[PDB]
């Protein structure tokens, strides 16, 4: 809580979406709509997030307010189902394992088995706006990786009643399901029209290049949400597990971090460059599919 | 060069060795030399040496089959001519020559003939898929081949980085160290051979995953701490020593201690999430039980064997 966070420097440099503002209130409106909030509840310190920006740095300059808007739908309810059904805790394991079930319902298409749950409606919103500004891409992938998202999500519950962080080497390998940066990955490709060949996607190359990706976007939110997650007990969190069991002060767990964090960037762009060589151009989807990448990297960090 | 100092690894599981084992490597040799791996009168000491024999009694039960102590035998045989050919040696083999031999190989597994029978490499591969197929009834070929494949291209980026002269980023070669190795593969192969097939619902379990992937890191990373010496005698830079020394500026021996500390560090996890598992709705008991264990054999068996 009394520690200073870091900054990282990582040489990836994007411009964002302008209507991002405007998206900030359309999460409040939609916010509102289904249920995470209730009208007559201030939206000044839910604006501050910055929904509506963070889904500007996920989408192209050239695109539509419909997709802006479903991307910030998005991560609006994917910040309260975090927030609820995780962290707090609290509900019940029972509650979260009904909300799994039915969530996991609602992903193959049938209605939401509560329809009076607001997670329930936001997701089935979501699913039905996804479906509709989807056209071909790989819905079955993307559910899998929503279930190792949900069995990671009951591993931090498990290690938040446990009162306890992780191992630095278990959390890492979970924290990369818990934030669903695979899932995310999976629906810049369906949203932003451009679907990499799979017989790319399950190079081992491309891989290790997807989890190293996903390592520096994770950590990098660890770092700088430190200090809310250590707040609310959340012990799912790198700066946590390295001072638990590296012996460090919190101070130096931060500096480790950013150390690991910047050595994985430099890894990253040492197997970025050497994908050509092993037979991958990023030239079609598998260039666009890098840059989303790329994206989700530096807007941890300029978005934070 | 000057002299480094590998550090022991104390892992706190135990397994009895399979009694054949001796005499597999002789029968190793034989296979060697009835495929065209080993050549007529080569001093069979060098092999018998190595205990290609003895690591596949460490990873078959006591009360096996010498059909299966044999398979096993076999496929660690072949592995360790493979991986010395086509990956560390480059005399050497061009990247044609290697793409031709993937190529291949990979067909060899779509249950085609070996479209070179000439080439030892090919027999090897087509005898090693028919005994696999005689001892197995109902397994996942296909995620078998697709590790295959995986394990195909890791060796295209190992031969890339050797080339290169220069060895990967740590985490970088973490990352394929996983695939260059075929440990996934070994664990579908040790379902397959020894008759259990965990649940395709527990096996996509994500903590199931991450436990597999702690397994397979500590098991490769006591291979490269073992095997540091004799890689970097062949320019084989795909080494996490090699890799330690070279991107985190430290001395050979640091970096073998560094790596010693890393095993040391995620075998700490590997039980920290095995212990969880339970917790999370995965018993250890039917064939998940037994995966869990053969994970944990092969574990050991790097500390042991090398
Ligand atoms: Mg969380
Ligand atoms: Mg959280
Ligand atoms: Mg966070
Ligand atoms: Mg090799
Ligand atoms: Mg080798
Ligand atoms: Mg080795």
């Amino acid at each position: 809580m009394t520690i200073s966070v870091p900054q990282l420097d990582c040489p990836l440099s994007r411009p964002v979406h302008p209507e991002g503002e405007r998206a900030d209130a359309y999460a409040v409106e939609w916010l509102r709509g289904v249920g995470l909030m209730a009208d007559e509840a201030d939206a000044a310190p839910v604006l501050a997030v910055g929904l509506g920006r963070l889904a500007a740095c996920y989408v192209d300059e050239n695109a539509s307010w419909d997709t802006l808007a479903f991307m910030t739908i998005l991560l609006a309810w994917y910040a309260e189902y975090d927030d609820r059904a995780i962290d707090s805790t609290g509900l019940t394991d029972a509650e979260v394992a009904e909300l799994h079930r039915a969530l996991g319902e609602i992903l193959r298409d049938r209605p939401a088995p509560d329809p009076s749950d607001p997670v329930q409606r936001g997701l089935a919103d979501v699913w039905r706006t996804l479906n509709g500004l989807a056209s071909d891409w790989d819905r079955a992938a993307f559910v899998d990786t929503t279930l190792r998202y949900f069995e990671a999500n009951r591993y931090e519950r498990v290690n938040i009643r446990r009162g306890i962080p992780p191992t630095p080497s278990a959390h890492i390998g979970m924290r990369r399901h818990g934030g669903h940066v695979y899932g995310m990955y999976i629906l810049g490709a369906a949203v932003n029209g451009y679907r990499p060949e799979r017989r790319v996607l399950d190079h081992a190359a491309v891989r290790e290049l997807e989890t190293l990706a996903a390592n520096y976007t994770s950590w990098a939110n660890d770092l700088h949400s430190f200090a809310r997650e250590h707040r609310m007990g959340q012990v799912n969190n790198l700066v946590w597990s390295v001072h638990h069991h590296e012996g460090l002060t919190f101070q130096q767990a931060a500096d480790r971090v950013a150390d690991l964090c910047d050595k994985e960037l430099a890894a990253y762009l040492e197997l970025r460059q050497t994908l050509p060589e092993l037979g991958i151009p990023l030239t079609g989807a598998t260039g666009r599919h890098v840059r989303f990448l790329e994206d989700m990297m530096w807007s941890m960090v300029d978005w934070s």
